[PDB]
């Protein structure tokens, strides 16, 4: 744990040598599979993953509500990640993909979440990192209706507010999608400061009564790590002068395949909260 008075002090040690001291922290991390995902990697859930090394372990993963007479119909490749001081309150999930974009939706109902994190674009380098799951106006996806309410332009993310609604259910629910989409088409941000911005307006606007936060980026490990993980820290250096990223991220890893998945964005992590708590 460092205090986060000793915070760029810790940072800046790390950092010497070419960063030596964070080269070798994020090496002990352990890349790859660290527990079994028996339903994710089962045949009939192969079209469900978007890349098939990073995909939903048994022990934290999202159960869907079984479709009527549709065995394997419970699986969507996401998540649970516990927040500060509540359990599960993140759900890290991949970009869906067309075939996911049911799955996706009445999960966010079931789950009653009503911010929706995503911080990835459409197109990055020419590679497609995530379909485009929400309506420019309105769309019913099954029986869940989405209608695009309000759109928030701002330097680096936009704001979609939606009107969303299950049939035979009387009632309208206000979920917001936070889009940032000020992230580097390679490395990380060059500033920190726009994606501590985005993270204020996700923890100011976010109703403390909802579901949890789904977020994704296109794997939904990476970006989505480093949102979770800043998210989380904040919580801490706030509540207790104290960050602990190396175990939030190393906790973060039990749930999920390799979140934070470069030594890059894991420095990225450290730069960010340091801003935030100068």
């Amino acid at each position: 744990a460092i205090r986060v008075a000793d915070l760029l002090q810790h940072i800046t040690q790390m950092k010497c040598a070419e960063g030596y001291g964070f080269k070798e922290e994020y090496e002990s991390f352990f890349e790859g599979q660290s527990a079994p995902w028996d339903s994710a990697k089962k045949d009939e859930n192969r079209m469900k993953n978007r890349y098939g090394n990073i995909i939903a372990y048994d022990h934290s993963r999202v159960r869907l509500q079984t479709i009527e007479g549709d065995t394997n119909s419970d699986y969507i490749n996401g998540n649970y990640i516990d927040g500060y001081h509540r359990p599960n309150h993140y759900i890290a999930t991949q970009g869906p993909m067309q075939e996911t974009i049911y799955d996706f939706w009445r999960m966010v109902w079931h789950e009653n979440t009503a911010s929706i994190i995503m911080v990835t674009n459409l197109v990055e380098v020419g590679r497609v990192k995530c379909c485009k799951y929400w309506p420019d106006d309105t769309e019913i996806y099954k029986d869940i209706k989405v209608t695009l309410i309000e759109t928030e332009l701002l330097a680096e993310y936009v704001i979609r507010t939606f009107a969303v609604e299950k049939r035979g259910v009387h009632e309208i629910r206000e979920i917001r999608q936070f889009h940032f989409t000020g992230w580097p088409d390679h490395g990380v941000p060059y500033h920190a400061t726009g994606l501590l911005g985005f993270v204020r307006q996700v923890k100011s606007k976010s109703p403390p009564s909802a579901g949890p936060l789904v977020v994704h980026c296109s794997a939904g490990a990476g970006r989505t790590g480093c949102f979770i993980v800043i998210d989380i820290m904040l919580d801490m250096a706030e509540r207790e002068g104290v960050v602990d990223i190396y175990n939030c991220v190393r906790e973060l890893r039990s749930r999920r395949v390799n979140m934070v998945q470069t030594e890059e964005q894991y420095v990225f992590i450290h730069d960010a909260i340091l801003e935030a708590c100068l």
